[PDB]
């Protein structure tokens, strides 16, 4: 009901993932073992890492020798094991799906729209149907917050708690998400949520790291 | 512990998030009432379409009024709420969080690259590009190794990871692609039809990737 060790993970401070995970275990009141994972180093190469995950990704956990990847994965597993209640992951098969939905919408959608858009803009400018397809999803999230505070419904969920990495980001990159005006009050209301639990140490920080390449 | 009246799934025969679904259904034994939703047509865009799901996908199903898309959150949804048991989708935390991560490698990783690779074939008449091909191959190695000592991806016992990966795997052999010398996958290939064709593998998956086959 609480973990043996600390729970490890393999990160990297700015990476969006890894911030994803490091913010849900705040609100779970866990204190994760933080290991740097330069993966510029070759560090998530070695026969060791390889053994431990061959997809060669971070963020990794290890859990007491039990190893999970998939920042999305890890945050619901961290849920189903250590939350207090089930508060940010329901068990409630119907608000449990919708939440799902949301997380699949990350991965899916939004976050790959976010890369494909701002992978060549940090690195080596905006392709126009990148753009196009990341101000899509936007808009579909937008929608998903019509009638709602949070994401998949009133309280808020791990789903926020990704899709709000993403957020802080394009924030950070100075692109102006305003006229999406349930976005817009959500961000503003998440941000304060997650205001206890590590926001500007993890996620304000990750995002300064990242936008240091603009 | 049964819908009230039959589910409802927008779909299309040859789509393969439909095709993870409709398996999923039958090996829950859930009869799905299903609804030819032609895009070609605009059917998924009509104004009654986009209130149900304003992302206008298929699939999308409706229990007895309740919406919901994305197929992997659909299959997970049908065994959370009527699994006669959940040994296609565990409760045990750990048990379900590596299902849970192989979905994510399904969608993020294996089908993306999958679409990457085939896509421009399929639909647009653009030859094959090895650089692609070489991303999904990648992809193709890490299941393999996934399959390193286990009978399922998940681990013992065929989970919806297994359903959902298999479309594609069924997708690439209608394709012609090889993977006899991926020896995990080809092993877990034919375990993993054998488990299904009592539960409609050749009246969804394989139709279904004929049909796709069919634009090569
Ligand atoms: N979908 C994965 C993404 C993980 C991922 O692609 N991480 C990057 C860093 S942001 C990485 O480890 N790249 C190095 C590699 O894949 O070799 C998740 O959510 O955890
Ligand atoms: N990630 C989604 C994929 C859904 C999807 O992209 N479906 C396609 C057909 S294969 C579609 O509805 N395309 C039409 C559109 O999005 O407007 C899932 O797993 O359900």
């Amino acid at each position: 009901h609480m973990p043996v060790q600390p729970i490890k993970l393999y990160y990297l401070p700015p990476s969006p993932p890894c911030r994803a995970v490091m913010m849900t275990a705040r609100v779970l009141e866990l204190d994760l073992h933080l290991i740097t994972t330069n993966i510029m180093n070759g560090e998530h190469m070695t026969p060791e890492y390889l053994k431990m995950n061959p997809q060669h990704t971070i963020p990794t956990m290890d859990d007491n020798g039990f190893i999970l990847w998939e920042s999305r994965a890890i945050q619901t597993y961290l849920v189903n094991a250590y939350g207090k209640d089930d508060s940010l992951y329901p068990k409630n098969p119907r608000q449990r799906a919708i939440i799902d939905q949301r997380l699949n919408f990350d991965l899916g959608t939004l976050y790959l729209r976010y890369l494909n858009l701002y992978t060549p803009i940090l690195f080596r400018a905006y392709d126009q149907e990148k753009a196009d397809k990341f101000d899509e999803a936007l808009g579909w999230l937008n929608t998903f917050l019509d009638g709602r505070p949070f994401v998949a419904g009133e309280n808020m969920t791990v789903a926020d708690i990704t899709i709000v990495v993403t957020i802080t980001n394009i924030d950070a990159f100075g692109y102006d998400f305003s006229s999406h005006e349930n976005i817009a009050k959500w961000f503003e209301r998440t941000k304060k949520m997650l205001e206890p639990y590590g926001y500007d140490e993890i996620d304000v920080t990750g995002a300064k790291m990242l936008a240091s390449f603009l």
